[PDB]
């Protein structure tokens, strides 16, 4: 957990991170075309950066967002494909791990129903270790099909990694399940635009602090007809520092070293926050000067999350109370959601 | 929503946070004299704050945090008792809710379990309206009996109230919890030692974005024989800017108007950020052009709250794993903690 | 009065700024060929921002600035004209109102007098319905001629809106001289060349303050041979507090939502701080308690003011013995600038 | 106009600005008592800061806030009178000149009318050299008698001093009149309670950049019983930028030396940015140009000043119409302010 | 390197820093008083920051500063001495490091000669195992003895320390100093009295950064009859990144955890940024490549400071042409110190 | 010492700095094409900046970093030479000294050893009037010849100017020597890649106050193939604040007045803060009092510089024990750098 130098050690995993430009592109030509560009980019990056042993590039990096849809469904994925044999090949190369996205991924019943959104980590053999598919898309606008599951995998050095992609960070719910999976680094791969620039920054730094856990943030810069996207990619410490940050500029990097070392001699001997171990410890000390045990209490006290695990349906019903029963307002429509 | 102003209209609560000079007591009769001056500032406030409709004090205000055993018993209040109507009296006179703290409230059992760590809500007629027991004691160094309930209040002009308590805020479930029983502000009452100051001016303020609700945080300052209090008392938006923010002075005061209709104009229109909204609505969009109705997904996809509700002691023994498997740790030996 | 979503209700005015590149063109088919691309962009942000009502453009992001003399006279526009007429169209189909910017406009006596720096207002059925002439252009580099009127125009959800440009934001009468016309939002558009970035960020909230108004600012960015433009683009709520800004990136969007409801219900209700209300009725609590009538003092009581106005001539001798008496300055001379 | 030294040289005064604590004072013994507190603290000072030309306490901090009306009137000061001998031999003593409140000055009919709020300037020889009455009380608390003129004084090394207070800041007007008049430094004595924090800092620092003027701010600091006043005392120099700012630290002292010579070379020499000279020469490149002669335009554009100087009670109508027709409001109302 | 526990464990040292308020005390009596209200705030602290292996007191924090001459001379302390034995018991009860200021140490030569300035380590068996003099005092206003000597001691959990004093760390050298003989934290005690703020906060991060050291400062605070103390006690990390920082409040703490092995890790393995490596083998890139071995450039290459290594008194008279030739100025003179 | 305005006066030098894009180049003739661009933007930016006395690029602008060894030998400078030649016309054309790079110079056996990377000062009549090697380069990755050397010179107006590169202002002596040489302005222009931009920014503000200089820093911008650069080039005073600073924007410009009378008043009359003064004249008021001389102490007290200067390879061995012993270290090795 430390920052400024382009080295790594054995106890450290050196990350970067990138700014990467937004694509604005058609054709599935030219997203072999851009996938080239960012193999080309790792390749260089790890000439700059000798500690580098994992590459984290943006939501949205690969393909741009295809915003026709013959286009999405033309330059939909396979996973593993020709797409990711070129990253995998990059990352051979400069012998470093990878986080890339693939937006979309065919869906099972392609082209039937919507592509999914997905990120891979691909190790320095070049192998897909792990395929994540957002669970929330960021709706309305999204069209992609929801994911449904968060994997925790062993990263470089040993290093445990979670993915987690843009609009999914805004939901605490998503940065606890993967620490409490055993995540020592959530990667958030984002295309994120304008207009929560300070709500983003703020949400990657409260997540790290609140799970113990690394974070790293890619997102996208630059205008690509329609949304501009704010950058500041950052790499964040466990206890809530930023180690590097990016400003909004096109194609910025940042790099940092998390130690390995750090986070578990925390994990294992911080007290007063050490949220994961209190979470399910509550009132420790109350109960062992009550002389009722010395473990404090497990039980989940939230109504919030027995409701939504039982009865889901009851959730969403006394949410659309609070909020409103469909998912479109007709105060601001928009085609194909429904409204009124 | 707006920040800068003494007045109120009917559309806005004028919610006053105070950065309270930690108190140093020892008796009973040392808590009834503090209560008093507590009492006095409420009505003094008012005189100068004609808007104000809440005043929010923070988590051991009114005793201080009672650090010898026999005295934590010995001065542990009743509520109803004599403490709230001193209260009581001053939210009547000056037409003012308010939020107090009672730091031992008298458990079931006392004096032979710990008490409770305890805010009451009064109103301006007043009436004590809501009584929060924390969830979630500042372990090792608090000994409280932990509380195992959250509350949603109807408030001033409407506006509706839950309370929590210092160490509750770093758990964003309990935000979530709040939020989604319909609150309209959370109100966070600390006494927050440093060291984790800059931690927990951006939990609060991500905590107002992630649950699209606007928070108020009165957080104690000075020094008191033990710890220094880093005040930074705060009202936040919905939208996650900051309203007005103390610094770390003693008897800091702000205020800030909260408007009714803006929070409830945003929870049914907002969309790309309506994230209690989309939480149970998970691809919308997507499913909608899938062709599989228009509701989203309401399923928790999350495995760590599955498990935490069907089988807490499942969640505990797996986040012992993670971490440590006593509540104590023999680097950092607590006396009454157990280790090793 | 909120940020961070997409949508915009019956409340509030959804406003975009835009971090326009500087261009750097000679020919009226250039210009014309640019025009389009503000055109398509502003059709695209449409599609990713369905709440927008209104969108900004910087002072001359349509001409660039035209620092050949010649070109500079065979560029500029008729208002109505071709390029207006191009904006209008894209304001029609994307259904927002837009503010642009002509660079020059003919003056009457064209092409025998310096152009002028113009501005317009249009509305979603491509009607122009405010043009705005720069009182204070940017002397000594800026040679247009100058504008001599403010105005205030009814805006998209009834939201009264005046147009300011760049330089004129340093002058707090021009920002007084709006909103006591009524103004709710003054838009300032610029292309503001570094090195005055700090004091051009702070200026734009200090006006929203001091005149109780919503502001929108849309700056220029990139470098176009002559200057560089820092961006930061932002709007900003009438209690002073930013809603959203952008970096100095090129092509940077901010979007906000500005509640109707809120800034009268503020104008109405607001005491302390109700600036335009109470420069009119000076120490109005002094005067009653001391027998004099309940309407406070509206007097001018600023001799600056009283003389400017009575004797400009008068004005203009007192403030050359406190700065000098020619337009220029011989220590630092520039061509047509005379001085010594 | 340089920060961070205890020195002054022949070309820098050395000013000095105290967070004086608010006192809490009932009597006129009580008085005296604290304005010898306030003179052993310029002597003090003076041993600290070899430097020291320019002394400035906060408006309140000679009797605090008289809330009593009574007590108001019994201890409203004559001028000169004692508390001003007290400060004058202060001054005197430490070869300093300093600037001190009154709060209140007796009316010319007291007590049959409201005392003034008045800050003198004190020379090193203990002469009164400016008296300035408060022209905007903070209504509606505020209820002292307002003032009608503001003034400029030859102060130490011939630096040009105007004295302004408080709620006068939020207003650009008396800024530009001091400036207008000559003013080099405007002295800003304020006890600023919050919540306008934020607003404050931000304001001294803009009218310091428009209005080319060395800025030095003292203001208030603790609680009362009624305000928590929020420091930052500051001296910002004539580009904008601050020098020095205090915190919100009960008795904090910030100290700067302003170059006499540095703000008349800027005011001589500097071009795009000298606004008080471009105010009354506007577009002076265009009208050259034009053919116009070499003067720019003095005539004042803004119809908000000329009819505020013409006709004052058509001013007050037209804002009555964008507010309120009454000084108080019937949602927030004010014992002794009519409303309704 | 971590911030936010109480704790610490085997591989952190726990290190508080505390913003001692400022004491104004005359005689030895209210020095010893003083000495034992210390005492009782380490054993407090130590109470609530159970990890605390290092705590840190402010320069001056024991006598305040004797302005009086003699109250100097009569307050010197002897040392070991009276205060220290208090100091030593606090630490041996807590079982802490400490570091306390004795201003003034007597002499040698007591009392015909100024004291000295001195801070002590004292270990958690009550040994004074440091004693540093303060080598660069506040001079014009301090009249302490200068010392001459460095120090370097292995602390708590082998963590090696050296001790300097306020004005000292102005001074890039002495930081450069302790680094090089082998410091890993430097501990930076001081009353630093405004005006200079925000440089000494960006000074010791910067001296963090550049000599990988990492760095504590306890700063007093308060107002003591002469000057204000700004606070701003800190913890920063070996890669310049704050880990706790305080305000300016009185009797504020921060705590922080520093890794032995993070420090040696960085030292070992860190590059591009290993500066204390970098600075005695410039260029070794380049000599490898021209084949001019493997070790780069040891020699110094700076003309200052061989000329003051070599020739002390031709340093002075260069300097002395660049500033001034005697100590004081007739600009700004200082009873006492010569000038003219 | 000022900042905001185009002008600049008698007194003060207009200094520019370029936040230069960084070249991706491969052959002389792009390079030639590149130095022309450059010509082009200095007499651009006169047109703008009519103040202008001196600007600043970037290290690298010229050549950008020649990755390939053999395109390294291929394009590295002559000087004076074509690139020279270039850049003294457009300081002619334009009447502005200017400061560029060449990376690399021909070392005196090229192509047989590695070129040196060098800047130098051009006044405004063409002349080379200083040129600078690199003392530190940038190991490992950067190749280059090590330089041996700073240089003071007569500037724009006697503003007296040395140049140092990137790496080289990590270290505080070399900022020290220049200073002590009589140094100014110190110019710093680098290529300075992510990660380290906060401790970049921070340094250069310390290094000002360190040194009571002022600081010039060109950084440059944009991704390369290699680095992306984080701009922030900035005109500090010698206060140690900021003037004007660049974000990561790709050709921002900075513009600030260095007021020659300023530094020169402060040099000769500060004290508490005349470092270069009190450097070499330690604990003076503490001698005089002590019947001691009026000089205070000049020996250096810090034996690291004592060691290094008469026993550099000792000083060598010192560091390698606390550091490594091998430039490269075998946990991230580089090709060509020794480890293990």
């Amino acid at each position: 957990m430390r920052h400024g130098d382009i080295s790594s050690s054995h106890d450290t995993v050196g990350i970067a991170v990138v700014n990467y430009k937004m694509p604005r592109l058609h054709t599935k030509a030219e997203v072999i075309e851009n996938a080239k560009k960012i193999a080309d980019m790792v390749v260089g990056m790890k000439q700059g950066l000798p500690g580098m042993d994992l590459v984290v590039f943006p939501e949205y990096s690969t393909m741009g967002i295809m915003y026709d849809q013959d286009e999405m469904f033309a330059t939909a994925a396979s996973i593993p494909g020709e797409e990711t044999a070129i990253f995998a090949e990059a990352c051979k190369k400069a012998d470093t791990w990878g986080v890339f996205s693939l937006t979309g991924e065919k869906h099972e019943d392609h082209p039937n129903k919507a592509p999914y959104n997905t990120l891979v980590l691909i190790n320095n053999k070049g192998e897909i270790v792990q395929k994540y598919r957002k669970i929330i898309p960021w709706c309305p606008i999204e069209g992609w099909y929801p994911g449904d599951t968060t994997y925790v995998t062993e990263g470089p050095k040993g290093l445990k990694i979670s993915l987690i992609v843009c609009d999914d960070g805004n939901y605490p719910e998503i940065w606890r399940d993967c620490a409490m999976k055993g995540a020592e680094l959530i990667v958030r791969c984002q295309g994120y635009m304008y207009p929560a620039k300070e709500q983003q920054i703020m949400m990657a730094k409260a997540m790290a602090w609140a799970n113990n856990t690394y974070v790293a943030v890619a997102n996208a810069t630059g205008f690509d007809g329609v949304y501009s996207y704010f950058g500041h990619s950052a790499i964040i410490g466990f206890d809530g520092r930023t180690l590097g940050e990016c400003g909004t500029e096109e194609n910025g990097i940042q790099y940092a070293e998390v130690s390995i070392s750090q986070i578990r001699d925390f994990r294992k001997n911080a007290q007063s926050q050490n949220h994961l171990f209190k979470l399910l410890h509550r009132g420790y000390t109350g109960l062992i000067n009550s002389g009722e045990g010395d473990r404090g209490v497990a039980e989940c006290p939230f109504d919030f999350y027995r409701t939504w695990v039982l009865d889901a349906e009851k959730a969403r019903e006394n949410v659309e109370k609070i909020t409103r029963s469909t998912v479109g307002t007709a105060e601001c429509p928009i085609q194909g959601i429904p409204n009124e």
